């Protein structure tokens, strides 16, 4: 389940947090306005520029503690205060999160593993709903 995907995901981090975030901001292309240096390049290029590589482990590395320090995929009040306070998080709406997660899940979907898609999703809502408690309009 949810605790084997955090190792799994841990196992490969960098190709996940790569292909995840691919995945979200093809889906999402308006989720673009948020990383203008990413606009107008191939996923080949995007895995070519050093911010890009670098930022999206940085996140995955965060997003991978949360699920760990989470019980029944909720994450703890804590988790949620860091990431609304979060200079580089001044923009967000809970919008942008759900997009994330909406992503993340039709990417389990879409692999031959045996994640848990369903948990990903409780996951992805419950942290959205702390991120609401926390401030993040
Ligand atoms: C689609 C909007 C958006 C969502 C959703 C989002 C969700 C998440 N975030 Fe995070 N984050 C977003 C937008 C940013 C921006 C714009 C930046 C600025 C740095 C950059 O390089 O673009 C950023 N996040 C920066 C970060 C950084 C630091 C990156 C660096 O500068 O090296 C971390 C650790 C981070 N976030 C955490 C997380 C975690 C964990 C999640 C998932 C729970
Ligand atoms: C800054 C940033 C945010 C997300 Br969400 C994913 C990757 C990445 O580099």
């Amino acid at each position: 389940g949810f605790k084997q995907d955090i190792a799994t995901l841990r196992g490969d981090l960098r190709t996940y947090a790569q292909d995840i975030f691919l995945a979200f901001l093809n889906k999402y292309p308006d989720e673009k306005r948020n990383f203008k240096n990413y606009v107008g390049k191939s996923d080949q290029e995007l895995k070519s520029m050093a911010k890009f590589g670098d930022h999206t482990e940085k996140v995955f590395n965060l997003m991978m503690e949360v699920a760990d320090r989470a019980t029944d995929c909720v994450p703890l009040a804590s988790d949620a205060s860091t990431l609304v306070q979060m200079k580089q998080h001044s923009g967000l709406t809970t919008g942008n999160f759900e997009k994330l997660f909406v992503a993340l899940v039709e990417y389990m979907r879409a692999s031959g593993q045996s994640f848990d898609s369903q948990s990903w999703d409780r996951f992805g809502k419950n942290l959205v709903s702390a991120l609401s408690s926390a401030g993040m309009k």
